[PDB]
């Protein structure tokens, strides 16, 4: 199954660019881009339409660490980290950790592709 | 400035779990969530809007790798390693590599928070 959402490109500056931008970005969060894209900001930040995977399957994996709010206990991490790694297109690892006391944590995500 | 984008959740079940968990997703991409959801996909996937800044500011940063799609050569990862790096919310540090020869490259992306 697939869904579509905008994903941040930094400003765009003309449909050329965009229609030739937009599948790279795509590609870089495993979706694939539908043509349709707008600036939402004026000469600022544009974004593009991508067509994302429910479930991202494949004989790969890399995992890494990506910001994931503050997370105030490890209670708390395990039941929102699934949720947070699906908002990266992505499987929760069980890993976790807080970078900044009182501000930042960052969950250990696996990517499947 | 900001501007808002649909961030995938995973499936939410009802608006009361909804507007419990867009908050942390949306802290996780340095966002606020505005109240707004929808199921995308029937008992499968839901996205919470997101109201995201042209540019994360703060004292603190972190770096890390994600996914870029297939990169292949210095000169292009150089020329959309910025814009991948937008897509992320975040400043490509110049560095990357590719993980699995011919599929999938990363960058090395820069959050400041
Ligand atoms: C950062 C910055 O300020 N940059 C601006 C540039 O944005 C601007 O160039 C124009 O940018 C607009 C978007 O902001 C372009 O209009 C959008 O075009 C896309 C693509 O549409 C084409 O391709 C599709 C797929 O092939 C076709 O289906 C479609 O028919 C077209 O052929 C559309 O997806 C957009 O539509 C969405 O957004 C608009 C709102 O913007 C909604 O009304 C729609 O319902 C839909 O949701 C837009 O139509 C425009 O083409 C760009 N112009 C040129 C000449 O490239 C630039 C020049 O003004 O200025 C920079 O500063
Ligand atoms: C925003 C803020 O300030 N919040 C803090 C809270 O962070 C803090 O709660 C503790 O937070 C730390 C992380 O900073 C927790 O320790 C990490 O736990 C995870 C999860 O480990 C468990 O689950 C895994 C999966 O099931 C199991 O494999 C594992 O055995 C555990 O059962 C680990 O992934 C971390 O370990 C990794 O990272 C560290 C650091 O790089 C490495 O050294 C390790 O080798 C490993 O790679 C940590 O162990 C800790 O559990 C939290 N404590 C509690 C009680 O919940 C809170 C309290 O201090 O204070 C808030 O303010
Ligand atoms: C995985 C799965 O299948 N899950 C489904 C559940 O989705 C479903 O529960 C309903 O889900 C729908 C969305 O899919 C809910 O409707 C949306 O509600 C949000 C929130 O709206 C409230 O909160 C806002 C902020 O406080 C207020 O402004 C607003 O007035 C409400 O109080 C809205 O943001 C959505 O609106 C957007 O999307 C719709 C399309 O869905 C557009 O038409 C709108 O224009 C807008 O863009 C929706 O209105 C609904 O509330 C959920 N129902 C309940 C009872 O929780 C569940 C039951 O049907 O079944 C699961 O399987
Ligand atoms: C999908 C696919 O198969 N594509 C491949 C292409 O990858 C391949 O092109 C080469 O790709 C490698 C990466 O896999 C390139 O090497 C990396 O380069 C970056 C950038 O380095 C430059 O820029 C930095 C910032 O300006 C400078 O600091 C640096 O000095 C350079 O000027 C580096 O960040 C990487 O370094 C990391 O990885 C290596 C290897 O793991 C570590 O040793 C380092 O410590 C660090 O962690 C790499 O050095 C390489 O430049 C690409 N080659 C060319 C000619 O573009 C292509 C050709 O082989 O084939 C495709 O199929």
């Amino acid at each position: 199954a697939s869904y579509k959402v905008n994903i941040p490109a930094g400003p765009l500056w003309s449909n050329a660019e965009a229609q030739q931008v937009g599948p790279k970005i795509a590609a870089a969060h495993q979706g694939n881009f539908t043509g349709q894209w707008t600036t939402v900001v004026e000469s600022a930040m544009s974004v593009v339409e991508v067509e994302l995977q429910v479930e991202n399957t494949g004989i790969h994996e890399f995992k890494t660490d990506v910001l994931a709010g503050p997370l105030w206990s490890n209670d708390e991490a395990q039941k929102l980290g699934p949720q947070i790694a699906a908002s990266y297109g992505a499987e929760f690892t069980g890993q976790w950790r807080t970078i900044v006391e009182g501000v930042m944590s960052v969950i250990q995500i696996k990517y499947t592709f």
